[PDB]
């Protein structure tokens, strides 16, 4: 019944619509959570480097479930990562060679022959982007591909890649003109579970805070599950408890309830 972990999604949850949060209030709150030995976790679809930019003073202290569970960090150190074999990366790239970025542990990668305009645009989206001559030559392992193409081609390319890369990777739509290739069995919720196992804690000790469809599993999992006021009704139905919306510090108010030991933590 004791709160030992607070986990939050970012977009639509810990962040307002302006993609910011009350940093001074959260700092003071975190100082207090640390005194009580309560872990704070950010769990999101977002890139690890996009998550930690929000926490420059806490990034080696709090924990991250990034890239929907393909990357897990605890005390500033990588605890878990997904990866493809040299074999599977070869297979994937073969199929793509019929513009893309490959995501590795140390860098993102693009072909040196890829259109220069595309390479310049990608450079803005990744913390590090390395032009490479050969994908079988790079010393990294890969967990994700991002593909850019005319959006009209997307439904057919998804169908093609779904069968062709079955059991290796799953194609999903991302933004306008983009497809992600993701490792199929890696999810936000099982990324969180990896942290719980490391800490010898149970989902019964967990506060989870979310708003969006991809928060459903994490919310089902946690004993103290909270849907943001802006959450769709289906998410509000899954979560046991409610809080104010993301433009009114709703996630911080949950943390406040834990600190106050008020309901449902009383």
């Amino acid at each position: 019944l004791s709160v030992k972990v607070i986990v939050t999604d970012m977009d639509g949850t810990f962040l307002n619509d302006a993609k910011t949060y009350n940093q001074p209030r959260f700092m003071a709150q975190y100082q207090e959570l640390k005194k009580r030995g309560i872990k704070f976790v950010v769990a999101s679809n977002n890139q690890y480097y996009q998550l930690i930019s929000f926490f420059p003073e806490l990034k080696d202290e709090i924990s991250f479930v990034a890239e929907n569970g393909a990357l897990v960090y605890e005390h500033g150190k990588q605890l878990f990562h997904g990866e493809l074999t040299r074999h599977e990366s070869r297979i994937v790239i073969g199929e793509l060679l019929k513009n893309f970025v490959a995501c590795g542990l140390q860098s993102a990668y693009v072909s040196e022959n890829a259109p220069e305009a595309f390479v310049a645009l990608m450079a803005k989206h990744y913390h590090r982007l390395k032009p490479v001559k050969d994908y079988q030559e790079i010393d990294d392992v890969l967990f994700k591909f991002s593909l850019n193409l005319p959006d009209e081609q997307i439904p057919l390319v998804i169908d093609k890649l779904h069968v062709a890369l079955d059991g290796i990777m799953k194609p999903v739509t991302s933004g306008f003109g983009f497809i992600d290739l993701i490792i199929p069995g890696l999810h936000k919720a099982n990324g969180i579970s990896r942290l719980l196992k490391r800490w010898d804690l149970s989902p019964q000790n967990v506060v989870a805070i979310g708003d969006s469809g991809n928060d459903a599993e994490m919310l089902k999992m946690a004993r103290y599950s909270f849907a943001m006021g802006n959450a769709a009704e289906n998410i509000k139905q899954i979560a046991r408890y409610a809080t104010d919306d993301n433009n009114h510090e709703g996630a911080l108010n949950v943390i406040q309830a834990v600190l106050d030991n008020t309901s449902p933590f009383n």
